[PDB]
């Protein structure tokens, strides 16, 4: 069991670890941890709203969110999975093909979703 504040602490710690992973050059990790951040924040919001849905797609968890939030949820939903769906997985060892720009786009979308959720919990 978790309280709303636990979902938000999990998301704040996932963001801190994503930045830490980018500092170490671990860009695929920073992208995974950014998707974890967003997913935990949106589950925190759904609990606060008493509005239960399931799955790990951040986009399917939202209901009529702003355009920028849906764009970042769709973007983050592509991060680790997807055996072959959301398909665009890399061939070979994935980490070798991520870049510092991907880490920045993933971290910043996690920050956009985490702040948008915080704004709504009151």
């Amino acid at each position: 069991m978790k309280r709303v504040e636990d979902w938000i602490k999990q998301a704040e710690r996932d963001l801190e670890e994503a930045r830490y992973a980018k500092s170490g050059g671990y860009y695929e990790l920073a992208c995974f941890l950014s998707q974890q951040c967003a997913e935990k924040a949106v589950k925190g919001l759904l609990q606060f709203q008493g509005i239960e849905k399931r799955g790990h797609s951040i986009s399917h968890l939202l209901t009529n969110p702003p355009a920028d939030i849906l764009q970042c949820a769709t973007f983050l939903d592509k991060q680790y999975t997807p055996s072959r769906y959301p398909d665009v997985y890399y061939e070979g060892a994935p980490y070798e093909y991520y870049t510092e720009r991907d880490a920045d786009e993933c971290i910043n979308c996690a920050i956009r979703i985490l702040n948008w959720v915080k704004g709504q919990i009151k």
